[PDB]
């Protein structure tokens, strides 16, 4: 996913 950046917390 990576909503925030890459991790997608």
């Amino acid at each position: 996913g990576g909503s925030l950046y890459s991790f997608g917390l």
